């Protein structure tokens, strides 16, 4: 029987606005701990990995631990009947084929109260092998979608340069070809690297304007890089937990 | 001879942005009294009925009754003409083929000008067989517009149970099925209850949709709801008339 | 060797965004003078004229006269990764086969840098006379673009009179008819004529809703006409140049 009580609804209902395209369904493992995801996008490419802690609801409970898996476009569906400001609580019995959902307003003369059906999913668990990165941009997670967004008119493949000074993004194409230069710094929105090594790396952009919908989750956004490893793009949902999206550099 | 002068313009925009999607053709009957607009659905299952009394109009001369019959899509692409604090004026002759339509500026430097073909239409009127309603709720024009288009994410059909506390909206579907509980109050928008009998009743969603295309007109809307008989949505225009949506609920 | 650039990089932005889908491809034409460019839209009814000067570039070189051919489409696609506070600046080392473009933001922090392919083309850019006008109207531009967009839905073609007391808008079609009246007026979006003798004229609203992309390059737009020659669509892009939509009367 687990019942997570979250004041900050917008959190959750932006989470699945991130999530619904890049994953059609994916498996919720409840612990004591708190609330994770780990799954690989439809096509087997980059890998999403949520984590909410339970310190950071209001109320939390769990007495097993569940695996419920879920279709997240029919979750996301759900909450977007919750408003931004609604309180958001998760529930489930103990002998359970459904997810119970409970909107209370901030008036709370409101109570919306919805019910889930969840699947079956036999999903195998994947190895997040702890590694140091040679570059770790800190910048503003507006400023990284407004760049990838940007980029993607120009071409289909970013190339992330990283030095002592700044970041340049590049991309080439039929058009023309890019460069977007920042360079280091400031209060609160700034750019800022902890760089041990030099790199440069390709990706996709296709991928990364998918991790962009995670922006509305956070102020500032980090990668975090090192040749032949995944790129981890990381959104701090603030005092609670993470979204990272990790993401295989291309081989040219 | 007809010649009715309304300053707030808005009004008889916003209505026909309720109106033209719901009935593609209608016949307005004009008369001392006010305008009068009774009509069924495209496909014969909801009726609208409009009436804006000739008070509210700021100018208003009627000699003979007309039976003006319109394209309600093309009457609404007129409208479109007319900004918002514009001053419409209609006026139409005694052998009429036409309405005319007159748009003053609130700068009053541009005159707008327009004249609309009209239609031959056969009109059976329904005896609105005037009743007392069991349940009349009475709530906010937006919430019920929220809780209607939330709803049509979960089903196709939404349940309105009405009680002394408040007033519940249910529905189920393929991803599962939900509640939205509201409370009467104490004390601009707020929900209120006259309850002679409880009331359980079903209803299609997709035409409640249509019906809160409305809600521009509105800050409120009130539901009356007996067993067996067609549920009235009332949206006051107010201090001038009124429009009114009926529904058949579905049997079980 | 080319080096042209503009503090309000909005209006080079706006520019293209009232360009692009009229005219897919373009010469512009270099000088000391400063960058013009003169061509009609894909399917040969209207003509289209820019005029920056180069005293309203905050710096400006041009050693040899260039005719940079565009597809003015991409050239949309790069300057949507300019903010509109950037400052922008063109630059073509003449051994050249493309134009550099770079955007700076205002605070510069940031420092976007693009390079565009250019192409050839044919230079068939025959000029039309410095006719003197019957009617000419002054009017907001937004008031144009909303009379334009509206009496698209009752026709196909806006009849445009022009008497000493005001402008009258006319359009007929399947729903029915209408006229909007604008009269004159005795300071900032005002409606003014200079009316040598009377005008009415026949015009596609297809193509002015064209020109009314450019609405946000001006507060005020001009429209100059004469019987039997092209109306003209002036969009003044103040203290700089304008952008003018030559178009052809109905018969």
């Amino acid at each position: 029987m687990f019942e997570a009580r979250l004041v900050q609804g917008s959190i959750l209902k932006k989470v699945l606005e991130a999530l619904k395209d890049l994953i059609n369904e994916a498996c919720w493992d409840i612990s004591s701990s708190g609330v994770n995801l780990q799954s690989m996008d439809s096509s087997h490419v980059s890998l999403v990995q949520l984590t909410l802690r339970s310190e950071g609801f209001d109320t939390y409970r769990c007495d097993r631990n569940l695996a419920m898996g879920v279709n997240l476009t029919s979750m996301s569906k759900i909450l977007k009947c919750a408003g931004n400001e609604d309180i958001i609580t998760l529930r489930a019995e103990d002998n359970a084929d459904t997810l119970a959902l409970v909107f209370e307003a901030p008036n709370q003369e409101k109570v919306s109260d919805y019910e889930m059906k969840l699947m079956d999913l036999d999903v195998e668990q994947l190895g997040i092998p702890e590694q140091e990165y040679s570059c770790v941009v800190k910048m503003p997670s507006g400023e990284f979608a407004r760049i990838c967004r940007d980029l993607s008119h120009i071409g289909d493949a970013v190339v992330i340069s990283c030095a002592k000074d700044g970041v340049k993004f590049s991309a080439s194409g039929e058009l023309g070809n890019g460069n977007i230069k920042l360079s280091q710094t400031k209060e609160e929105e700034a750019v800022t690297i902890e760089m041990n090594e030099p790199v440069q790396l390709t990706f996709a952009l296709r991928y990364l304007n998918f991790f962009t919908k995670a922006t509305p989750l956070s102020s500032t956004v980090t990668l975090s890089m090192s040749a032949d490893v995944p790129l981890v793009v990381e959104y701090k949902i603030a005092d609670m937990g993470h979204l990272k999206y990790y993401l295989a550099p291309k081989i040219e």
